[PDB]
């Protein structure tokens, strides 16, 4: 079971500012709605030996809290101990609409980033509502108003190989080995490809770039509450996009 490698405490402990009156998801996110809903993907931080499930939820805490961070540089415990101050995407985002006879703009609905991953796009909330059996295409606000379909939305998009990508759960359970296309490219096994499947089309291949190294700042801090170290090519700044 999950709740054997991360409890309560890892889980508020990683989170630890989430719920200050200045994060707008506060009290949002519950260990509750994380375990309910990890519980539903097999193999999700269950794969391996305890180090192997530990670095993955690791990973996990480590992507998810950069897409959802309320950090800055001079804030308390560190940047790193902002994650999941957000659930839903920052500025006056549109509506994430791009036409699809398979999965249609519900009139009305807009598709920016909610939740964990902020899952964003018709596509993706179709995709995604497909897998759950939740009607997210129809209904995309469940990802921010019900915290276990969010939880769901991102070990969905974690688990799941698209395309020419691995899943992350693949990657971060050492279960991924690179194609010759990976290796021209320069994609090696380690939380840099994460990076690289989670955006890297914008992130990766670029040299030194902010958001690749806030990502990495937060999976260190979760690798040490964790006592586990976390392993290498944490960067993708020399691996080619896959998109």
């Amino acid at each position: 079971d999950v709740s054997s490698i991360i409890t309560s405490q890892i889980f508020n402990q990683m989170l630890l500012h989430r719920n200050d009156n200045a994060c707008p998801a506060n009290g949002f996110y519950s260990y509750q709605a994380f375990i309910n809903a990890a519980r539903k993907f097999s193999g999700f931080g269950t794969t391996g030996d305890t180090n192997t499930r530990k670095n993955e939820l690791a990973a996990f805490f480590g992507q998810t809290s950069h897409e959802t961070t309320g950090g800055w540089s001079t804030a308390p415990d560190g940047p790193y101990a902002w994650g999941y101050c957000f659930k839903q995407q920052q500025g006056n985002p549109g509506d994430y609409c791009v036409p699809s006879s398979t999965y249609p703009c519900a009139p009305g609905k807009k598709y920016y980033g909610r939740g964990p991953i902020q899952i964003s796009y018709n596509y993706n909330y179709g995709l995604c509502g497909a897998a759950i059996n939740q009607p997210l295409l129809s209904n995309p606000g469940l990802v921010a108003s019900d915290a276990d379909i969010s939880f769901e939305t991102a070990i969905w998009f974690w688990m799941t190989p698209q395309g020419n990508k691995p899943s992350c759960h693949a990657v971060a359970t050492g279960q991924w080995n690179p194609s010759s296309a990976d290796q021209a490219a320069g994609r090696v096994p380690g939380y840099g490809v994460i990076t690289n499947i989670i955006n890297g089309g914008v992130e990766c291949g670029q040299g030194e770039k902010a958001e690749v190294a806030n990502r990495i700042g937060f999976y260190q801090r979760y690798c040490s509450i964790f006592g586990i170290s976390p392993g290498q090519n944490l960067d993708c700044y020399n691996q080619r996009p896959f998109s």
